[PDB]
């Protein structure tokens, strides 16, 4: 059972804007993703403190990124906290309202699309390169789900019936047909050395067969 939702107007206003607006430094998609990937794992880094019982999904606290040349997919995974039902349909799109509008107007006054992550509404660089974005997510206190949008004002959430993540978020972008440079072991590399060489989490690139 797949149900289809509509953004609110001004999301799919800025999405968009990031899939017209000509802009070359799309590379920075990975850091606003990673960083999104950071905060979920402080997230539920913090909340185990206070229950432990909360990494009875997994202990392991990390990002592994996973191109597949065949699929033509750029995968961002984490063990963070996940999203519920509730973030995927209406939280977390209601909270990015506050920092789209913010972003347009810096936009118009002088910033560019690279400081998207400033106001808080990252994951949708995504589709600086992405023709479609997959979210696989699973938190404790609710079922894995599969978000996916190809942007035109709608996304879909289905419960999830492929393999268990035991807790966490999966970003699959399936890369636009000129945007396979981010396929690349060497490009890849470049780019988390640029842009995440802090991010305290171990990052692992996985290598094709
Ligand atoms: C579309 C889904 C529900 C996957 C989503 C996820 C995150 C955000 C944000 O705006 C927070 C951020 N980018 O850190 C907005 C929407």
């Amino acid at each position: 059972e797949v149900e289809t939702f509509a953004f609110q107007a001004e999301i799919a206003q800025l999405m968009s804007l990031i899939i017209n607006t000509f802009y070359s430094n799309k590379e920075i998609f990975l850091r606003e993703l990673i960083s999104n990937s950071s905060d979920a794992l402080d997230k539920i880094r913090y909340e185990s403190l206070t229950d432990p019982s909360k990494l009875d999904s997994g202990k392991e606290l990390h990002i592994n990124l996973i191109p597949n040349k065949q699929d033509r997919t750029l995968t961002i995974v984490d063990t963070g906290i996940g999203m519920t039902k509730a973030d995927l349909i209406n939280n977390l799109g209601t909270i990015a309202k506050s920092g789209t509008k913010a972003f347009m107007e810096a936009l118009q006054a002088g910033a560019d699309i690279s400081m998207i992550g400033q106001f808080g509404v990252g994951f949708y660089s995504a589709y600086l390169v992405a023709e479609k974005v997959t979210v696989i997510t699973k938190h404790n206190d609710d079922e894995q789900y599969a978000w996916e949008s190809s942007a035109g004002g709608s996304f879909t959430v289905r419960t999830d019936t492929g393999e268990p993540m035991g807790r966490g978020t999966k970003v699959i972008l399936h890369l636009k047909e000129d945007q396979t440079e981010y396929l690349e072991e060497r490009r890849i590399k470049e780019i988390v050395k640029k842009h995440s060489q802090f991010i305290g989490y171990p990052i692992t690139l996985f290598v094709e067969k």
